[PDB]
């Protein structure tokens, strides 16, 4: 509360971090249906369905240009990305599968650089 603060926990890394994690899902092989924007004229359904489309290359644009205020939104947009993903894909698909492979490599990432 005022004047009343937990110990200062050391972000100043947190950044490149971030950026490390980023470029360990780019070089995936399974990263290939996340790397660009989904292109909404040439995809029915899409447009309509997924409220707040995510793909790498954007989050990559976010991180360079400070539009993340902290770690937390960074893993918020990388959920997206696989939230939707489970959204438009049966789990039985050749990208349902690429996207749970994708979220279990970056959740042990996540928890191993920060947890």
């Amino acid at each position: 509360s005022m004047s009343v603060k937990k110990p200062k926990r050391d972000d100043s890394k947190d950044l490149a971090l971030c950026s490390m994690i980023l470029t360990e899902m780019e070089t995936h092989e399974d990263a290939w249906p996340f790397l660009l924007p989904v292109n909404l004229k040439l995809v029915p359904g899409y447009k309509k369905v997924i409220k707040k489309p995510m793909d790498f290359s954007t989050i990559r644009e976010k991180l360079s240009s400070g539009q993340y205020p902290n770690l937390e939104t960074f893993a918020l947009d990388v959920r997206l990305v696989f939230d939707n993903c489970e959204t438009f894909n049966e789990d039985d698909s050749d990208i349902g599968r690429a996207g749970h492979n994708m979220r279990k490599y970056f959740e042990k990432k996540w928890t191993d650089t920060f947890k």
